[PDB]
């Protein structure tokens, strides 16, 4: 077990556990430091770390040491014995807390036992040299006032107090002659600068910190975790694996890019969590190999070490046994040490992926920042770590007795204020970028708030190198994971070999490199007239010396005037917010504007389903003007067009290497070796794909996802400024009143704040979901495809390479050069589907990915929509769309294909989309309007089949075609095998619901079936089991092709494709979504229009029509005439019959030209009687429950109702609509609905029943029933003349 020692600063020096040490960087000169051995090989020096610093640097200046830390200064820390002792007692408490759990004890045990090798690169393989500054440190044995006598000792860790910046903890290693033993397998004395009172503060993004912007927000760190984070560095340094490699460097070419030090993989491994995924698998292996090579040199030394000149006392055997166990080397019967691959593997992973800040936090139930790449807030001072009421060895701050265990309450700044103090800002220093405009006017932005964008150079191009494939060659994958459970239960990790005595010969060679630090400007001034995220966020603030402000939608006035603040909320919200009222109305106004704030913020949940976008936060553009000037125009629209890319401040230049060639080595006459090779080249091929994916993930995380992070924070800040501004205004208006009035004003400022804060949290959640959605979108559509492209090119190049190989050895393969010839094709046929979870196990990142893949709309690989008189693909995959001259396009997304050759659309699909799922799994949806057959051309109509959409590549693919009243879907696999499914509508109906009328089509394909849906309902099915591979990513041609009549045309709308089979539910939903409109429709399915002649149709009496009765002002109902010719294939009822009606608008006299009819509009229903325009009327005073409508010339009579409100009571899609007569617009008094009534007529001559055009109250209740009665006599449809229908 581990034993923590105990002592007080004032305890006497005994030259054993309390000594006068001579620190490595002292170079054998200068005074000594009283040091205490807290545990074996570990020392604590309770004093400021001054090595490499200037005495003045300890004071706060206009400089800074690190560009990414809100630095705290206080040169008095540790300036008295009592302060030192407190430092000591605190370190002791922390070490005890660390060992309070297995995982911590083991980390400590590994460190104590991980003694530095005796020597470094300069030392001969046969020697042990303790006389170097990385192995031995001295202690002054003689009395005070003279360095006369000194003894050398071995040591693993020396922990000092903090350097200039107290909250800037760092673990330091020893360099000698430009080299580091702690980076080359040896390990070396580690040093640390640590401060336990002043800890970091972090605030979880997707999470709330007490859920309230008005209270302190965030969480403070458990110093024990901060210490264990440093200890992990020590561990790495002690085992000599703290190696360097290709780092993550930030791009600093643009002014909005965050500037900072290069981040080594060793750092990200130490943090754990998602950070390791920012290190490409390529670089993971580079490091792996470097460490393994270091261990080989050390293991070779153990087989050659013979003596130790520096210290005649060193027992050669004892150390050989210690290092053998330290490095987990395998000995052998003779004493020959060698490396065991399994054991090495386990040790390496334990050190780089087991002991991580992330794993230790989860284990000690301590909260920490979600990622290394997270904004850094101001640090706080812990009041008293030595007070068990605030901090305990067992639980830290999260004490269950104080009910501070759940949700890390003890670390919550808004909840555990009795545990910490805020810091005096006048002691903090941060690196800022002073953004100035060319005039002058400047805004300060903390470097921390900028976008961190990894530069291209941060990534390895090892994928572009060639590789030799031999019967040997095997695949190599490094797991950035490690089961902490086995690590904690591991029985051999922790050594049980004697720890050598720490006493040895004094160090005489003080040669060592000592770092030199120095501050740099805390402010860097740049020039830019750009008004991006920083300026926009600024426009939303106001000086502390101003209390009277007014909101404005004008960004420019907001910057110009200090009393004007910018707001991205609605114009109505801004006017109300600036409204000044009487004290007697203040309360009302407060509730009103606060309620508005919530509604405005709540718009973050806006849907845009018609555009195949479930979530959109319309105001993000106005809020930050981030990326491609998203503050101009309509964001939603600009988003539907370019998508997530428009939100990025910068489009990274990705590194996507041309995968190196495979040099295959052949073995003549060997049936086994030659084969083994091929198989290995196959598996190695997979390592290439995976490695390419990891390369992408790493770039996505450090160049893209970081930008979206900055945007999420930007919105949290923007929404916050808005709440505070409203807070300011309210405070100001209230305080204008007298105390007498305030007493009678009913306001609860805590309720106002509670509601404002709630609306914000609700918005933050939407924004987070939205933004994470975008980020994953960019990964899958803008990054994965560019990689798939290369990998596919590599495959082909490898395909021939392998065949040509199975070719040259066709001899030494005899009757098998074939069995594998295919093996190569069938293998390079199936590709590896991307899976983010393979490159990371971070829960948040996985949920983002799964959430994305569960949204059916992300399966759209083509979506042709209209934009600026043209069709473009808005799927996000960038298909090229060529629309030729013979195609007609309207802004209602309708496109017409005619008989002319130039009436076609060429679509070149994206070749890099995993479409070939290996069984055929995709859907196609679209609306179509197919004209009626010409009566004089029925024969050709039912006989000639013609293609309309063709997608073929290598005589394989799919096709949509038409033959008369039948639409057909056809599949053709690579073998030329064909399967079809079709939907044919009847052409002998009095009234067809399809002929020349818009309707929704949906075709789905899965391994077994090809199904066709019409208007959401399944119509046909075809077993497609035999069909083999079908190539569907070929070019798509929209064009009427076949033996068609010159007049033959076709209308289509919303053509889209999904790389998956849609369910009956997804389809029914798409039908409803695409059917929706504010306006009503006409019989054909087009928008109902004002001032357009229409014949009237009645869904409750199909074959009936209205006619003005000869002798009376009523409309009789006659039977529609039918198809007179003699064909046996056709039958219908005339539609161009009866009166010709025309809908007139009731309000705003903007003339009588045209316009769309919208639900609930008030109209006049007129019609033409010869050369005059008449109107439909209702006698106001009828007592019966229905009467004949009154048709007569246009006139104003107080005895007749002439105003109609066009309605839509059906909740499901329909082209029918209803006509309601109301007393007047305002009145809720309903007269009745227009329909048809049968009356009995008995005259001196004729006795019969006759139907008339009527109004009736009966329908009022009928239209409320569910499901909606489509047969009701009050359901009408308007039919206008249409080239698609001739009778
Ligand atoms: C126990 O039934 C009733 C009791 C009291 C009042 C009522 C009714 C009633 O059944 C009823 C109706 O069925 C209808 C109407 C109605 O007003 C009432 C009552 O007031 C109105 C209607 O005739 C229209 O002209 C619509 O524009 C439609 C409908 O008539 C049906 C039957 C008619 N004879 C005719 O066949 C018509 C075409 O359909
Ligand atoms: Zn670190």
């Amino acid at each position: 077990p581990v034993t923590i020692n105990n002592f007080n600063y004032n305890d006497p020096i005994d030259n054993n556990n309390i000594i006068m040490m001579e620190p490595p960087f002292a170079r054998g000169t200068g005074r000594y430091y009283k040091a205490f051995k807290i545990t074996d090989r570990i020392w604590i020096i309770p004093e400021r770390y001054t090595f490499g610093y200037k005495p003045e640097d300890f004071n706060k200046s206009s400089g800074i040491f690190n560009r990414d830390v809100c630095e705290y200064y206080d040169p008095d820390y540790l300036n008295t014995n009592d302060k030192k002792n407190i430092f000591l007692q605190t370190m002791i408490k922390l070490f005890n807390r660390i060992k309070s759990k297995p995982l911590g004890e083991k980390l400590l045990e590994m460190i104590i036992n991980g003694i530095p090798y005796l020597g470094d690169r300069r030392v001969p393989l046969e020697e042990f040299n303790t006389n170097i500054a990385s192995v031995t440190v001295n202690k002054l044995i003689s009395n005070p006032g003279e360095v006369e006598r000194k003894k050398g000792i071995f040591a693993n860790l020396i922990i000092f107090g903090p350097g200039p910046v107290l909250n800037e903890n760092e673990t330091i290693d020893i360099g000698i002659q430009n080299h580091f033993a702690s980076r080359e397998g040896f390990g070396g004395i580690m040093q640390m600068k640590f401060c336990p009172e002043y800890v970091s503060v972090f605030n979880n993004v997707q999470e709330n910190k007490g859920a309230s912007i008005f209270n302190r927000r965030g969480y403070f760190s458990d110093p024990a975790l901060i210490l264990m984070h440093e200890l992990i560095h020590v561990l790495h340094g002690l085992y000599g694996i703290k190696v360097d490699d290709l780092p993550i460097v930030p791009n600093e070419k643009k002014f909005f890019m965050q500037s900072t030090d290069a981040i080594q993989a060793e750092e990200l491994y130490t943090f754990g969590g998602q950070d390791p995924s920012i290190i490409t698998p390529s670089t993971d292996k580079s490091i792996y190999d470097k460490v393994l090579q270091n261990f080989r040199g050390i293991v070779d030394r153990l087989n050659k070490v013979l003596v130790c000149i520096s210290d005649p006392n060193i027992n050669i055997n004892i150390y050989k046994n210690k290092f053998k166990d330290k490095y987990k080397f395998v000995e052998d019967s003779e004493g020959k040490y060698s490396i065991d691959v399994e054991s090495f593997d386990k040790l390496y992973k334990s050190l780089m992926f087991g002991f991580t800040e992330t794993n230790i936090a989860e284990n000690y139930k301590i909260k920490t920042r979600a990622s290394y790449f997270s904004d850094s807030l101001p640090p706080v001072k812990i009041k008293n770590l030595l007070d068990n009421e605030i901090y305990t060895i067992e639980e830290g701050f999260n004490i269950s007795d104080k009910d501070m265990e759940k949700e890390y309450r003890g670390q919550n700044k808004a909840i555990n204020k009795q545990a910490y103090e805020e810091i005096s800002k006048e002691h903090l220093a941060v690196y800022k970028i002073q953004m100035c405009k060319s005039v002058g006017i400047c805004i300060d932005v903390d470097n921390e708030d900028l976008f961190f964008i990894a530069d291209k150079n941060s990534f390895s191009d090892d994928l572009s190198k060639n590789e030799r494939i031999e019967y040997n060659t095997q695949s190599n994958y490094i797991e950035n994971d490690f089961p902490i459970n086995e690590l904690i239960l591991d029985t051999d990790l922790i050594s049980k070999i004697e720890l050598p005595s720490e006493n040895t010969e004094s160090l005489t060679d003080f040669n060592v490199d000592v770092p030199v630090y120095e501050k740099q400007p805390a402010i860097k001034k740049i020039f830019t007239d750009e008004n991006t995220i920083f300026q926009y966020l600024y426009s939303q603030t106001f000086p502390l010396d101003i209390r009277d402000i007014s909101l404005t939608s004008s960004f420019d006035d907001a910057l110009l005037f200090s009393n004007k603040v910018y707001s991205f909320f609605s114009m109505d919200y801004i006017k109300t917010a600036n409204k000044v009222v009487e004290a007697g109305l203040f309360a009302g106004w407060v509730k009103q504007i606060v309620n508005d704030f919530v509604i405005e913020a709540n718009k973050s949940n806006t849907m845009d389903k018609i555009a195949d976008i479930s979530l959109i936060v319309p105001y993000i553009g106005l809020a930050l003007n981030v990326g491609n000037e998203t503050a101009k125009g309509n964001f939603e629209n600009a988003f539907e067009i370019a998508g997530a890319s428009i939100l990025l401040e910068f489009i990274p230049e990705l590194l996507i290497p041309v995968v190196g060639a495979f040099l295959l080595e052949s073995y003549i006459d060997n049936k086994n070796k030659i084969i083994k090779t091929i198989d290995n080249a196959l598996t190695k091929r997979n390592e290439k794909w995976s490695d390419m994916y990891g390369l992408i993930v790493a770039q996505w995380l450090s160049t893209v996802n970081t930008q979206f992070y900055t945007i999420k924070e930007g919105m949290y800040k923007a929404l916050n400024y808005q709440a505070q501004a409203l807070e300011e205004i309210i405070k100001y208006r209230y305080n204008i009143y007298s105390e007498k009035e305030k007493s009678n004003i009913n306001i609860d400022f805590n309720d106002i704040n509670s509601k404002l804060n709630e609306g914000i949290n609700q918005a933050i959640d939407n924004i987070n979901n939205f933004i994470n959605g975008c980020s994953v979108s960019y990964l899958m559509k803008k990054m994965i495809p560019l990689a798939v492209e290369k990998l596919l090119d590599f495959d082909n190049t490898l395909k021939k390479n392998l065949l040509n190989y199975i070719d040259e050895n066709k001899l030494y393969l005899i009757g098998s050069a074939e069995y594998e010839k295919s093996k190569v094709n069938k293998y390079l046929k199936t590709i590896m589907p991307f899976d983010l979870s393979i490159y990371t196990n971070d829960t948040i990142l996985i949920e983002m990915f799964n959430k994305y893949n569960s949204e059916i709309l992300n399966n759209i690989i083509l979506n042709l929509r209209y934009k600026d008189n043209n069709l473009i693909d808005l799927s996000g995959y960038g298909a090229k769309v060529e629309v030729y001259d013979g195609v007609e396009l309207n802004d209602k997304n309708q496109f017409k294909l005619t008989s002319s050759a130039n009436s076609k659309i060429r679509v070149t699909q994206n070749q890099n989309i995993i479409f070939n799922s290996v069984f055929l799994d995709f859907s196609v949806s679209f609306w179509i309007r197919i004209p009626k057959y010409k009566n004089d051309g029925i024969q050709n109509y039912i006989h000639n089949e013609y293609t309309i959409i063709n997608c073929m590549k290598n005589n394989s693919g799919w096709k949509i075609s038409i033959r008369g009243n039948r639409i057909i879907w056809t599949l053709i696999d690579i073998n030329g095998k064909t399967k079809s499914v079709f939907f044919e509508y009847n052409i002998r109906e009095d009234i067809s619901e399809y002929i020349n009328r818009w309707f929704f089509v949906t075709i789905t394909n899965n391994l077994n079936n090809a199904k066709i849906y019409i208007n959401g309902k399944l119509e046909s099915n075809t077993d497609i089991k035999d069909i083999r591979e079908v190539i569907a990513n070929g070019e798509i041609i929209f064009k009427l092709d076949g033996d068609i009549d010159r007049t033959q045309f076709i209308w289509m709308k919303y053509f889209s494709i999904f790389n998956t089979e849609l369910s009956q539910s997804n389809i029914e939903e798409r039908y409803k979504i695409q059917s929706y409109s504010e306006y009503l429709k006409d019989f054909w399915g087009n928008p109902l229009m004002y001032n357009k002649e229409y014949y009237m149709f009645n869904a409750g009496n199909k074959n009936s029509y209205i006619k003005l009765k000869k002798d009376s002002p009523v409309g009789e109902i006659l039977t529609r005439s039918k198809y007179n010719q003699n064909s046996k294939y056709i039958n219908y009822r005339d539609l161009y019959i009866g009166e010709k009606f025309i809908i007139r608008r009731k309000s705003n006299s903007q003339s009588i030209n045209d316009d769309i009819v919208r639900k609930e509009d008030y109209i006049y229903l007129d019609f033409f009687n010869l050369n005059q325009e008449w109107r439909v009327y209702t006698y106001k005073y009828f007592k019966k429950e229905e009467e004949k409508l009154f048709l007569a010339p246009i006139s104003d009579s107080d005895e007749f109702y002439n105003t109609i409100q066009i309605k839509e009571y059906d909740e499901q899609p329909t082209y029918s609509c209803q006509l309601l007569f109301k007393k007047d617009e305002e009145s809720t008094d309903e007269i009745g609905l227009i329909g048809i009534h049968r009356f009995y007529e008995s005259g001196i001559v004729f006795e019969e029943y006759k139907d008339y055009f009527c109004i009736s109250k009966w329908y009022l209740k009928e239209v409320k029933r569910k499901p909606y009665n489509l047969k009701l006599g009050c359901n009408w449809q308007f039919i206008p003349k249409d080239e698609g229908w001739t009778e």
